[PDB]
Formats: C-alpha cells, sequence, structure tokens
C-alpha cells in the first residue's frame, strides 16, 4: 500500500534463529555483548594484513539518517546514535528492528520481504542454507544478488555457513549438507 | 539487572487503548497521519494568542540522541530523523517505541514500569484514570509528579481526560466518572 521500506514487518520470536545467528556470525559476532561499537572488532579489523568493524547497531542508525554521507563526522554521529540506541533498547529488540530495516536488493527490505522475494516464502520457512543467503546480501545485495549473479551469491552464501560453522551456530553435519545446497 | 531505560518492554498489543489514545489525544492528536511531523500542528499552536508543536515521532528522535541541547539546529536534526523513521517503520511501531521508552518520573521509563511505580500494577491491568494520569507527565515529570504534587497531577489527569472526551476516545459516561476518581 504505501511505504515500500514497509513492507513486512515480524516479530524477532517469529524469526527462525539460524535466520539471526546468521546475520551475527556473518555482520556482528560479538553483537550480543557490545554496546553499540566494537572497540576490538575495530582492532582485530584494523590488524589486517576485507574486515569491517561496524556493529549491527550502527548499521542501524546509518538508516535512521535522511540524507546518506560517508564523511567522518557522519560516522561519528552514527557511533553515537548506536550507544544511545543501545542505553535505551535491549539485544533481541535492537535485532529486531535491523532485521525488518535491512536492504536485501531486489527492493525488498527486511528478512520477510526477502524471503519472499528470493524464495516464496515466509522468513519462519526459511531453511539454513536459504537464511545464510539473505545475510550473505548486506555487504553489496546488488554484487551478490541471486537473481543475476548467482555465482558470487552461492559463494558467499558458503562463507557465511562457515561463519556460522566456526562461531558454533551449526554442526559440521549442518554445514556440509548446507553448503551443497 | 542492567540499563535502568531498558527495565520493562511491553508490546503494543498488550498495551490498553486507552493508554495509547491518552498518549495521542495529549501529545499528538493527529499522530497516525502525519508523516514525522505535523504542519499544521504547529500553525495551529503558533497562532496561540503554551501549545506544543511536536510530534510523539520527534519526541522519540529527541531521546535517541546522546547529548541535551536545545539549538535549533538540534531541533532540525531531530525532526529529520523522524521524518527518516516514519519512513522506515510503521505508527504502531513507532507508537510501541515511544512508549516504552518515554520518561514518566520516578526513575520509570516506559508505560509498564510507571505502571508499576505509580499504581503497583502492570500496564495492561491499567483503567481509564489511571491511564490518563501517565499521559500527564510527559509534559513535566517533576513538575506532575503524583508522589509530591498530586494537586497538580490530578488537574494535569483530568485535562488528559477532556482531550481524550474531545478526541471522542472516550464517551461522556466514562469521563463523568473518571474525573471523579
Ligand atoms: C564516535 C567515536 C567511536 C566510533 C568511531 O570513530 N568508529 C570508527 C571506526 C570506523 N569503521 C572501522 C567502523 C569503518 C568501517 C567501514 S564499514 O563499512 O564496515 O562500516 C567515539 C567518539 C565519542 C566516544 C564515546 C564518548 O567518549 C562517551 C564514552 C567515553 C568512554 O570513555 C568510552 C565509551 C564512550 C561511549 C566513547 C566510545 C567512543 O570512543 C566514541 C563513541
Ligand atoms: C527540520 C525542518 C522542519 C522542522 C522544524 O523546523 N520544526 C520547528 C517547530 C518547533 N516546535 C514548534 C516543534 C517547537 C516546540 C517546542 S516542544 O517542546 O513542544 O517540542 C524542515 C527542514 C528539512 C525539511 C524537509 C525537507 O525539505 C524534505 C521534504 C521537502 C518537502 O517539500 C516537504 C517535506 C520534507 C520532509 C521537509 C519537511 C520540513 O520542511 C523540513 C523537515
Amino acid at each position: 500500500t504505501i511505504g515500500i521500506q514497509k513492507r513486512f514487518y515480524v516479530s524477532i520470536d517469529k524469526i527462525p534463529e539460524h535466520v539471526i545467528n546468521a546475520f551475527v556470525a556473518t555482520e556482528d559476532r560479538n553483537f550480543w555483548h557490545h554496546f553499540g561499537i566494537d572497540p576490538v572488532a575495530i582492532v582485530r579489523a584494523a590488524i589486517v594484513n576485507v574486515q569491517g568493524g561496524s556493529t549491527i547497531t550502527q548499521q542501524l542508525a546509518k538508516n535512521l539518517f535522511l540524507t546518506r554521507e560517508r564523511t567522518l563526522e557522519r560516522k561519528i554521529k552514527e557511533a553515537l546514535l548506536a550507544i544511545k540506541i543501545e542505553r535505551t533498547f535491549d539485544k533481541k529488540k535492537i535485532m529486531e528492528l535491523y532485521l525488518n530495516q535491512i536492504y536485501l536488493g531486489s527492493g525488498a527490505y527486511g528478512v520477510e520481504a526477502a524471503a519472499q522475494v528470493y524464495f516464496g516464502k515466509h522468513v519462519w520457512e526459511l531453511s539454513l542454507d536459504e537464511a545464510a543467503l539473505l545475510a550473505a546480501l548486506p555487504k553489496a545485495p546488488a554484487k551478490y544478488n541471486p537473481f543475476y549473479h548467482p555465482e558470487r551469491a552461492l559463494q558467499r552464501r558458503n562463507l557465511v555457513l562457515k561463519r556460522m560453522l566456526e562461531e558454533g551456530y551449526i554442526t559440521p553435519e549442518q554445514y556440509e549438507e548446507a553448503v551443497n545446497k
């Protein structure tokens, strides 16, 4: 009806853990523990002879700005906003907001809209390999879109699955089966 | 445990309509229709020989800033943030976020925490006259706190009830009974 970004909203309790886990493992491994920004993650990423140091909270803050500028000043504003958001709402709520607003390509905002556009299903009906595919998109939706870059999409999906394996969110068995899907 | 502002969070479906209606009638009558800012409300308030022109969305944006400055520049940033928020999440979601973060005095953030501190009950167990009391607080929690300014508190509570009556959220009968509570 109105608001493409407001198409479908789904509560966190109806979002599969594989989905939540895929995004966390891929975009912000220490999400459940940091306070809006991850100093250690910024250092881990720094000392790399590719890695992003921003958190899920920071990605959310980034989209709360009407304009799109990547000036260092904007980066600071986004971080301060993330910090305040973290003091106001708990992790599950922040995760909920993030998952429902994230642009996942093909005009789909939020995991529910993405599930429909890419798999013709509801997010709660997604399999592990399908969840991993959605988590691969935030990096660059157009570059990894499965509709016209299925090669890169598949490659990044399996990378997400590997991240999930390393974080302990899925077992070796689940991993072997999913990367072959 | 941690985060005074994150004590209790309650979903919009568990918040009584009298509560939602009381806040809307008192703080932002056209909430369900504007786009983050209310031009007409700003004019209605302007032409007054007392009235606030900000929306619920703007009050939410105001609290997403780590610092507290009332410069015209901040006012603009808050409005732009409200506008983007409105394009990202629907009204019920914005209302939900607002109602859970609003400082209502006595260290209570959000209507649930307020219900407990002021009435020793859950927000969903509140009566009309109790809901109106919470909606009276945002204007200035310390000045209208029922614990030490019960006179002003009661006076503003009945004003909220009158606003609800005018907006058609409650009947004359309900009004007569509530103002006498
Ligand atoms: C805004 C910055 C930090 C953010 C930042 O500058 N981040 C740069 C990283 C850039 N990235 C690697 C993410 C880019 C990757 C590109 S990507 O596309 O992946 O996003 C600085 C300025 C304001 C500082 C806070 C205040 O003092 C208050 C308080 C003092 C305490 O003592 C420590 C805690 C706290 C909250 C301080 C934290 C941090 O000190 C802040 C947020
Ligand atoms: C930020 C301001 C508006 C807010 C403002 O300046 N508000 C002052 C009122 C102060 N109050 C009475 C609330 C104080 C009360 C004290 S209280 O304590 O009660 O809060 C200006 C600057 C940027 C402008 C937008 C952009 O152009 C984009 C777009 C153009 C379209 O053409 C019309 C729609 C839109 C969204 C424009 C709307 C509005 O034009 C904006 C937000």
